[PDB]
């Protein structure tokens, strides 16, 4: 009923490799799908655009801020 890793990397414009990096350096919570694979929701893709967003723009993976 969501989105697995290839799917928001495609959203992203980012690599799925690069999807799992941030996701476990950061913490950040993923589910399992039918098929029993990571699964994001429209949430997970805003603040991983943010997370890209603010690499951008110059700050450290471990100054970043999120929701």
């Amino acid at each position: 009923s969501h989105m697995n890793t290839n799917m928001v990397a495609s959203e992203l414009g980012v690599s799925a490799k690069t999807v799992q990096r941030w996701v476990k350096q950061l913490n950040l919570p993923a589910e399992r799908n039918e098929l029993g694979h990571y699964s994001f929701t429209a949430e997970d893709v805003k603040v991983l655009k943010s997370v890209k967003k603010q690499i951008s723009e110059g700050t450290a993976i471990q100054d970043i801020h999120l929701p």
